[PDB]
């Protein structure tokens, strides 16, 4: 008696991408409870261990309760999927929501490592690293301004082989600790990964930084970091001292978390009352703004040439499957047979987590009918509903590149400059010989700087295109 997920949860809409895979907003279908899950797709994620090792852990998982964890609550597997149903959290992630102040301060800054730091003492306690810790990886309870941070993922890291992919790994060298990249870590690589949360929070500025992912990680593993910016002048000994001690190199020499906890400027700047030396510092918000518009921008940008690639995949797959089922040779089928059809793109594809089931295919079938010109149940000409529908895909990751573009542009000049373009490209890796052969190639008259149609038209060749 096999229990599968979709008897149980039916999925509402798509709530972001994380690590490992697709977030969807789920609901129980006898109780309403509403839960995101995620779907790691087994074709696109090798497992590291055995199947006992990981259902060991989802149990011990389970039964773990504190306010800056997110909770579990169950876990299906299937022959190409492992879902992952968890509490939901609608506050977003924290460096999204600390951009909309206006003000933040060693009070703020404190008051969140204290909540990170309250987790993890919990986690390493039970004996669960999280290794890939970094400010995605907290959300906040709800949109309430007061709202509790809670830390996701714990435990995948050790049971899944991260994506190689760099859409998937975009801003994780700033966070990762020396000794993870050499093979023998413990649970101080999360004391590292704070001490550099807490380090951008302070600043605006990653610790170790570079011109790409590999000039990243070579600072990282030197380990050589300076508080000598302008703005760590605004900032207390106290603090400094504490970031010295989680970004000790040796972990044998680094502060625990629980030691972190009860450390000088967390027990000062964390209690309620006492506001002793409160400025704000809006030089790090600045920094921070821009250095959020860039990963976000990005990542967006990486995520629609994926997206143009899997489309094209797509279309001409998805042609083929119908031109087959076309036994007249004149391009005309009926309802339920595009619907055959898209399940069938679904067997084959199997990249699509919002079509969990049978339902959720009929449901899209008839969205992209109801959108062209036809009767939902006439016979329709395929060509046209294969447009429609991948469109329809492209659309989630077009309009996400065109807005994360406009708020990347805080001026409102329409426009990003050569420089931006620079830096922009080399937190998503893509050589630098290679992108200013693209733009010499779009506007062959231009003065470094592109709008939005060109920049888009650079990633379109950027894919091959
Ligand atoms: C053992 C890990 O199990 C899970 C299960 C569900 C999860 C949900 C989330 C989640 N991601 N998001 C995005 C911001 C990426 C859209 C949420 N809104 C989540 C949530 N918990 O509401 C994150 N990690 C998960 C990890």
């Amino acid at each position: 008696s096999t229990a599968i997920f979709s008897d149980r949860y039916k999925g509402q809409r798509v709530l972001g991408k994380g690590s490992f895979g697709e977030v969807i907003l789920c609901k129980d279908k006898i109780t309403g409870q509403e839960c995101a899950v995620k779907v790691i797709s087994k074709r696109q994620v090798k497992q590291k261990t055995d199947k006992e090792s990981l259902l060991r852990e989802v149990q011990l998982l389970k039964q773990l309760d504190h306010p800056n964890i997110m909770k579990l609550y169950e876990f299906f597997e299937d022959k190409g999927y492992f879902y992952l149903v968890g509490e939901v959290y609608t506050g977003g992630e924290l460096f999204d929501e600390i951009i909309s102040r206006k003000r933040f301060s060693e009070v703020d800054a404190a008051r969140i490592i204290r909540q990170v730091l309250s987790g993890i003492t919990y986690m390493h306690k039970n004996k669960i690293v999280h290794r890939d810790l970094k400010p995605e990886n907290l959300l906040l309870e709800s949109k309430s301004k007061d709202a509790n941070i809670r830390i996701i993922d714990f435990g995948l890291s050790t049971h899944f082989e991260a994506s190689k992919k760099m859409k998937d790994k975009i801003g994780t060298a700033y966070y990762i600790a020396p000794e993870v990249l050499h093979g023998t870590y413990d649970e101080k690589c999360d004391v590292w990964s704070t001490g550099v949360i807490l380090y951008i929070l302070l600043s605006g500025c990653p610790p170790f930084n570079g011109a790409n992912e590999y000039d990243i990680l070579k600072k990282v593993e030197k380990g050589k970091y300076t508080f000598e910016l302008p703005q760590w002048k605004k900032v207390s000994e106290s603090a400094k001292d504490l970031i010295r001690k989680m970004l000790t190199y040796v972990p044998s020499m680094r502060i625990s978390a629980r030691d972190a906890l009860d450390h000088e400027w967390i027990q000062t700047y964390t209690k309620e009352q006492i506001s002793v030396d409160v400025p704000s510092l809006d030089n790090a918000i600045l920094n921070i703004r821009q250095f959020q518009g860039t990963q976000k921008l990005a990542q967006a940008a990486l995520l629609y040439m994926g997206s143009k690639l899997t489309s094209q995949d797509e279309t001409k797959e998805l042609t083929a499957i119908f031109h087959k089922m076309d036994k007249n040779g004149d391009g005309q089928l009926d309802r339920a047979e595009l619907i055959e059809g898209y399940k069938e793109l679904m067997r084959m594809k199997g990249q699509d987590a919002s079509m969990l089931d049978a339902s959720a295919v009929e449901h899209e079938v008839d969205q992209v009918l109801d959108a062209v010109d036809f009767d939902k149940n006439g016979y329709i000409e395929y060509s046209e509903f294969v447009t429609v529908a991948m469109d329809r895909k492209t659309l989630l990751s077009r309009e996400r590149l065109e807005r994360a573009f406009r708020m990347f542009d805080s001026d409102n000049s329409g426009k990003i400059s050569s420089t931006e373009l620079a830096t922009i490209f080399g937190v998503s890796d893509v050589d630098s010989e290679t992108w200013k052969s693209v733009l010499s190639e779009v506007d062959k008259n231009n003065d470094g700087e592109v709008d939005f149609d060109e920049f888009q038209q650079m990633l379109l060749k950027l894919c091959g295109n």
